[PDB]
This record gives structure tokens, sequence and C-alpha cells, in this order.
């Protein structure tokens, strides 16, 4: 209770925000593997510690990376990740700052999430309900609906991506309702929040009519939240991520339009399904296309924008030995590094298995991890040279078909990933 | 004659020196070419004008991406190429642009070049003479052996990377003093020009004592030379390189030393080799390994390696839509536009054939020509999916066997690359 706080206070007090925010993020990530483990079903074998940690590690980190089904865990499992998710999510991990720095707009913040959550919540709920598909879709799963509800509204507004369905959005790529009342909830997360949420404060102020309100939007600096900022970034916040998601569908449209993965779609089911996995390309995670089965220029198309950094990073951040530093830092130096190492884990599994253990593989795990993206080649095993029938094809990512070796590695990137915009400086 | 100076004086005064270095490259590129076809054996069928324009230009380039196989060549080709890779090389443009600016250390320049390139041309002789083995060996392939030494020695310092032999220098990996007595003609070339000429200015001056050559070794920024740096900036070019080599040397023998590719080697000719080969690795071209045998980790090292800006641009280089532009020239925003554009004209290919045309060796081959280095990932049609006995497994480079439009592609690519530390400015 108390405690919480003032060993909270404590540590803002002394220590920097990114090393608060580490342990932040070690000691809730630790908790959720722990609780994963404790909440286990009894007698049936579940996955290996490690594949519990990296659940629990991509659900704190919203990464979405996959390393078990998510058919595996249960209901109770299931709100564990929830609540991870809640604790892990940008805009709260934002709110919590906020909170922290004005105790040493804090409320139209919190009620913007809150309101964001449960209205989400609502409008999934109330869609299943006038819909009898989906209703027999999480029947035929065995999946509660109100659970699945809820994880599905968390999962998009904090832009984490995991769905209860081991497929993720796939069973529901029909269904273009439901995914043009989930698109906003994911524009609602990290993307477009400073636009919304400046939105928001102008349409308080104007109804209010406090002078409050005005000051807070036409000073977005002084407040000192990363996620205000003044007319002009929010104009271009919302420019270029329109600009980039129309330039995403035009080329998937173009491309993959007649491709197997959208077979036995209606036209407008199509371009509704296609937008919103360009709307989730940038940082949702969840998709509704095996993105294996995408031709060669869409997944680099992919793998561009999801190493695109943030604009909050952009806009924000915008002898010789010194320099060697600077260049260091530049998000691509990490990257090549962590695929180096990841290639080095798993060179068994490149020289045996090239198809799908091939090094662009391996190149987008890795910026789907430090992009906290959640986009995953996947593993078809039809695809390995030597025929073998003992494996049994998974639905959870690339990187659960990793080595041990491979999935710390994996764990490590999402963890700097989330911890990105704070270690460049 | 004096028109072609006349002309060159117009073209230097008016425009900039991009402009007037892009119109000299295209115009020699295109009387290479012109020669090239010209010379072209009769009686026997040759390559297709595109592959002669993509070899003019990858000689011109100093790039080495070879579409053609070396043996479809006469002497009078050789030669042709002899001459576009003098008139190409980094050390001889530097050389005209010196030449032009202080018309509008010309004398050392010239001087190191021209004795660079005879003394290197002497030595092979001179080791060709002593060694019968390379004598068999130019006997066999029916080279002529003083046409094969003066193209290895204008190769290997111009750092372009082609040799006679269509397998480059794979039977000569073997012949360790070969290797050790070609590996200062590549560190004298585009890599270590600096701290050598540096080192030349100084033993001029202080055997002639003429206070002319100390105030020019002090006053490295008052002659405007790119390539004469202070004695701190040179030391660091001979410490970034030598590191660079070093770690090059210490993975490769860590991972490839078993490997078959250095199979019947002695442990000084492996590791001769492997220096040999990580000398090159930056920026030279020549290879004596068949690089696509080599494990994914090391060639993941070459690509980072062979990504890295040249040292010479890293010294010398060191609203919202002012800091788009600004970002879009990093040397990362064009290779991902030219892998993409690769990897959309290739679509047949990669689909048909992923082991071979997978979207790694795209990236690979677009890295090598945007670099100039020459490092291709080949093609063994034996690692089809489908058998097909239709192949005839050729010598030339991943490039030649792409499709017409990735040629040209890549042709752009190689004459962006050498224009590089160009556009930046």
């Amino acid at each position: 209770a108390s405690s919480v706080k003032q060993s909270y206070s404590f540590l803002v007090c002394k220590s920097n925000p990114l090393v608060v925010q580490l342990v932040y993020f070690v000691i809730i990530s630790f908790a959720g593997f722990l609780a994963l483990k404790n909440l286990k079903p009894q007698g049936k074998p579940g996955p290996k510690d490690l594949d519990l940690l990296f659940t629990s590690v991509s659900t704190l980190t919203v990464s979405s990376m996959a390393t078990v089904e998510m058919e595996d865990l249960s209901d109770r499992q299931l709100w564990v990740l929830i609540l991870l998710m809640l604790m892990g999510g940008e805009v709260f991990t934002s709110m919590l700052g906020l909170y922290f720095n004005n105790a040493n707009l804090v409320r139209i913040v919190t009620g913007y999430f809150v309101a964001t959550v449960i209205s989400s919540s609502v409008i999934i709920i109330i869609y299943f309900w006038i819909d009898s598909d989906a209703r027999n879709v999480l029947k035929s799963k065995e999946i509660n609906m109100y659970t699945f509800c809820i994880f599905t509204a968390v999962s998009s507004f904090a832009n984490c991506g995991f769905t209860p369905l081991n497929s993720n959005m796939q069973p529901f790529r029909k269904n273009w309702v439901l995914l043009l009342l989930v698109i906003p909830q994911i524009l609602a997360g990290n993307t477009l929040f400073s636009p919304l949420l400046r939105l928001c404060v102008w349409v308080l102020g104007k109804v209010s009519g406090k002078a409050e309100y005005a000051y807070i939007l036409q000073h977005p600096g002084e407040t000192g939240y990363k996620h205000l900022h003044v007319r002009r970034n929010s104009v271009y916040i919302v420019l270029s991520v329109t600009g980039l998601i129309l330039l995403q569908v035009m080329f998937i449209c173009s491309f993959e339009w007649n491709s197997e993965s959208l077979e036995g779609m209606n036209w407008l089911q199509k371009l509704v399904g296609l937008l919103f996995q360009s709307v989730n390309t940038r940082q949702a995670g969840e998709s509704i296309l095996d993105i294996s089965t995408l031709s060669p220029s869409t997944l680099l198309l992919f793998a561009v924008v999801m190493y695109l950094p943030s604009d909050a990073s952009f806009l924000t951040a915008n002898i010789s030995r010194a320099l060697w530093r600077n260049f260091t830092v530049n998000k691509l130096s990490c990257l090549a590094m962590f695929t180096f190492l990841a290639c080095i884990t798993e060179r068994k599994s490149i020289s045996s298995d090239p198809l799908n253990f091939n090094i662009f593989s391996i190149v987008f795990e890795i910026i789907s991890a430090f992009g906290n993206v959640g986009y995953s080649l996947g593993y078809s095993c039809q695809k390995l040279l030597k025929p073998d029938a003992t494996c049994k094809d998974a639905s959870y990512g690339f990187v659960g078909r990793w080595t041990e070796e491979g999935k710390l590695i994996v764990i490590l990137v999402m963890f700097l990933g989330r911890l990105k915009e704070f270690i460049l400086k």
C-alpha cells in the first residue's frame, strides 16, 4: 500500500527515470512469470519455464512475440496476461510517469486511458452479443466470451498484439465490422496518442471554458508531457501515420490482393482487412494474414515500417571516440549486433533448415522484438528441406522455434526495445 | 587534345564537382561499353549488350560486379577493362580533381599513383617468373601472363576486384606469397591511402629538407585535399582499418577455419588467405573463397563491414520536412529503396527459387553494389528446389542471374555508390 508509494518515491528521487523504469519492468515481468507458473492447470504438462517467462515478458513489453500457443494458457493465466498488458502499455507507463512527476493534466490522461479501455471492452462485448458467428467461434475454441472481449480490448488499446485465439485475428478476418471497430482502439493507444489527447484537451477546454485547459493546449512544452505536442507536431503525427497507412494499403493491395491469404473474401472485406493489417504494422502486432505467405516486397515493406522509429522518438529527439559512441547509438548497430548473435545461436538450425531459418527471418524477428511490433514470419514445417513427419505445425511465432539462447536474446531485445526512447538519452 | 582540356575547364568553372564527375563517369562508361562491344571476338556469339555495359560500368565503378564470366573476354577487352580501371580508380579520380583544382601536392600524388601501379605490376610479374605454378595455371586457362599480371596489379591497386580468372583468386588461394604481395597493393589504394600519402610526404620532406613539404604535412586542411588529413586522423585511419581487419580475421578463423572452402591448405596458408579475405572485405572485391559456402554469421559480418561508410566519408563529414530530407540521406534509406525495387523485379525468381533468390542475397548484392565492394553471394544451381538439369553453373556473380531490370537497378546502385561522399553534399 503506502510502502509501495514510499519505495517508488525513494527510487524516483535519486535514480534516473531509466533506472526506475528498468526496475519496474524487470520486477513486474518476474512477478508475471511467477504468477503464470503458479496458476498453470494441474495434470497437464505445461510449457517450460523459459516459455512462460518469454510470454510474460512479451505481454508486459507489449511486443506480442509468442513462444507458447495462446490456447495453452487457462482463463486465469489469460487474466494475468491482461493485467500485465494494462500495467505495461505505453499509455499506462506514461500516465504513471506523469503521476510521479506531478507529485514531485494527470486527470485528463487517466480519464482518457480508463474511458478508452472501458469503451473498447463494452464495444467488443456488444459486437459479440449482436453477431452470433463470433460466439460460435469462441464456443468452438472453448474460450470465455467476456474474457476474450476484455483481452482483445486491452491488447488492441495497449498495442500489444496478443489474442486468446492461437491464430490471432485470422479466424475473424471475414468479420470486417470487428476490424473496423478495433482499428480505433489501436489508433488510440501508442499511435495517434498525442493528437487524440490534444483533441480531448481541446474539447474539454471548449465545453468547460476554463483557461487552464487552453493554457495547457497552447503551452504543450510547459507541462513537460512527452505525448502532448504543439498543433504543428500533432498535425504532423496525423499526416505521417495516415500517409504511411495509405502507402502500406496501396502496396499490399497492389501485390497480395489475389493472394491465398485473402481467398474467400469480398472486395470490401479484403479492403478492410488490408487496412487493418496496415494499421497494425506500425506497432500493434495483431494480424489477420499468415505473414509468411506474403510476397517478399510486402515483407520488406513491413520490415521497413517496423524499423521506422516512433514519431514520439522523432519529434522529441529532433574526440573521434565521442563520434564513434554517437554513431553506435542509431537504432541500427544494436539491431545488427543482435541479429549477429541470433545467427550465431541458430547456426545449426540455419544450416539444416535454410528455408525457414534464413537470415532475413532472423532480421525480421529482431526488428519485431526491438520495435515491439509482434510480426513473426512463422514456421511452416512443410517448407523443410528434409521431409520430417515428426513435426507438429504450431501456431506460435518463429521465436518459439528458436534455441533457448535465441529466446533469451529475443527477451533482451524486447526489454531494450521497450526501454528505447530512454537509452538514447 | 587541348579541346578536352578546354571542355573540362568549361565544365569545372560553371557546374558543381558532382555534375562534372557524373558526366565524366557516364561518358567514360559509355565509351568503355562501346569499345567492349567493338573488339568482341568474331564468329563466337558473345554476351548481350546489357552484360557488356554492366561489365564496363562495374570495371569503371571499381565495383567488380560481374554479369559475364571473365573468360568470355579477349585480351583486347581485358586491356580495355584495365584502362577503365585506371581511369576510374578512387586515387586517379582524386588526382584528376587535384589537377583541376590546382590549375584553377599534385606531383606527389601523381608520383605515388604511377609508382605504386608500376611497382605492383613489376612485383607480380617477378613472382610469376620465379614461381612456375602460376605460369602453368595461366597456360591451362590460356591467359597471357603479362596481361594477367598487369590486370591483377591495376585491379588490386584500384580496389576494383576483377581478375582474368573466372573464379577470381580462388585458384591462387594456395599461393600465400602472391596474397601477401597483393595485400599491400590493395592497402595502398582506396584504403590506407591517407596515411600512406602522409608517410610519403613525411619521408620526402625529411630527405629533401624543403620547408614546403613540412608546411603541407602540418597544414593538411590548407591544401584542400580530401585524402590528406592531420596526424590524429591518419593514426585513426590506420588503427580503425587494422582493428577491423583483425576482428574479421578473428571471426572467420573462429567460424570457417575448418570449412570446405579452405580444405587442403596449411595453417599458414589458411591464415594468410583469411587475412587476405578480411583485407578485401572492406573495399577490394577480390575473393579466394566461395562466399556462399561461408556460415551465416560470417556473411552478416561481411554485410556489416561493407555497409560501414568509408573512413574518408566519416572524418570529412564529421522545418519538419527539412528533418525528413536530412533523414532520407543516411546511406540506409537508399539501400532499402533499392532492395525493395530489386525484390519487386525478382519476384518470380524469389518465388520459384527461394534458396538462392532470397531477400538476404538481394540485400547483400545491393550493399556490395552501393559500397563498390564486389562480394557476390553467388548462385549454385544445385540448390534449386526443383531439380533442373538445363543449368550451366556459371562463375559470374549473383547479379548475372537476375533479370534485366535487376541488372539495370544494380547499375544505378553502382553509379550512385561511386558518386557517394558527393551526393551527401
